[PDB]
C-alpha cells in the first residue's frame, strides 16, 4: 500500500515502473509553491516519461504569473471552484477565460500563459509533457515537497536562488516583463 | 469559436498545432461506444503525438470488458458517480478498488483492464498515451462520432467486424475470455 520512492520516504506511487496502482484523493506526492499544493499522482517513473498526471489547488486570489514552456504542452482541467486563465498565442494575441468545474484550457509550446484563483480552495487537474519529458517535480524542487495534507497555512516563497537556477531545469521560463490586456 | 477539423465538422478543438483554446464543460469532441460518452479535449495533434486529455461518462452498471493496451498508460481520475477498476498486473495477481471523486487509479501497459460504473452519470477524467503515441481516436472508431450532448439513448453497438479490425490500428486487445477472480464481478472469486 505504502512505497518508497526516489522522491519520497512515503509514497503511494510504486518505485517500479510497470506496476498497477490506486491513490485515495488528496494522497499523491505533496508540494508547495506559495500558496498552492500540488498534487503528483502520476510522474514520468510511470510512464516511459510519456506523461503525467497531477492537481493544483489554492486559496482565493492566488496567481500563477506569466511564464512559458519551451518543450512542454500543458492542459488545465478545473474540478473545483473557478480559475481565470490568461494565454497570449504565438502571434501575440492575448484571451483570458474565467474556467468553472468541467471546463478546459490548453497552452501549447511556447505561448505565455498565467492564472488566478477566483475562489477558495479552487482545484486543476493539470497533464504537462512534451518531446522533453515531463517536468511535474518542478513544484516540490521551486517550492518545497511536504508531507502534510491540505493548503499551506503559510504559503512557501522560494529563495532567490531558486528562482534563478530551477525554472529552467524544468522548462520553464517565468516572463516578469509580460503585460496582459485581456481586460 | 468554433473550427472544422480533420475528425469533426465542428470543433472547439483548432486544427492548427501551436494554438491556445478553452472548451466549456461538455464540448470536447464526443464519441458514443455502447453506453459511454466520450469527450475528447485535446488529441496527439495537439501535444506532438505525445499526451491526450478526454472524460468518459455513463449510465449505471456500465460495464467496460476487459482489455490490454501493449505501448498504452492510461489514467483515471473520477469526478463524478463512483467507478470500480479491475487491474491485471503482470504476475497475474489482480486487484480490484472503488474509486469516489478525486481517487486515482493507474493502467500500465500490458495489463489486463476493465470498470464499472457504479452510480448513474459517473465520469472518468482519462489520458491514455505511451511511447507508440496516443489512443484517444479509438473511442469513435470502435464506435461513433456523436453531436448531441450527453449519454447515448441507446447503446452503441459496434459491428463485429469493427472488434478484430479497428482494436489493431489502435492499441487495444479485447480478453473477451478473461475472468475476473477479484470479487464484485462474475466470475470464480479467490
Ligand atoms: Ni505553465
Ligand atoms: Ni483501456
Amino acid at each position: 500500500i505504502e512505497y518508497a520512492t526516489r522522491h519520497r520516504a512515503r509514497s503511494f506511487i510504486p518505485p517500479e515502473p510497470g506496476k498497477p496502482y490506486f491513490i485515495e484523493k488528496g494522497l499523491g506526492d505533496r508540494a508547495h509553491l506559495f500558496g498552492d499544493l500540488i498534487t503528483i499522482y502520476a510522474g514520468g517513473e510511470q510512464t516511459e516519461n510519456t506523461f503525467n498526471f497531477f492537481t493544483c489547488e489554492g486559496p482565493k486570489g492566488e496567481v500563477i504569473p506569466a511564464h512559458s514552456h519551451a518543450d512542454t504542452y500543458e492542459v488545465f482541467y478545473i474540478t473545483q471552484g473557478a480559475v481565470r486563465l490568461f494565454v497570449e498565442d504565438l502571434e501575440g494575441e492575448q484571451h483570458e477565460k474565467l474556467l468553472t468545474p468541467g471546463d478546459f484550457g490548453f497552452v501549447p509550446k511556447n505561448c505565455v500563459h498565467a492564472y488566478r484563483m477566483e475562489r477558495h480552495h479552487s482545484q486543476v487537474v493539470g497533464v504537462a509533457a512534451g518531446p522533453g519529458g515531463t517536468f511535474e517535480r518542478f513544484f516540490e524542487s521551486l517550492g518545497t515537497p511536504a508531507e502534510e495534507l491540505g493548503l499551506p497555512v503559510r504559503p512557501f516563497v522560494p529563495e532567490p536562488e531558486k528562482f534563478r537556477t530551477v525554472p529552467e531545469q524544468y522548462d520553464v521560463r517565468f516572463r516578469p516583463d509580460h503585460q496582459w490586456h485581456t481586460g
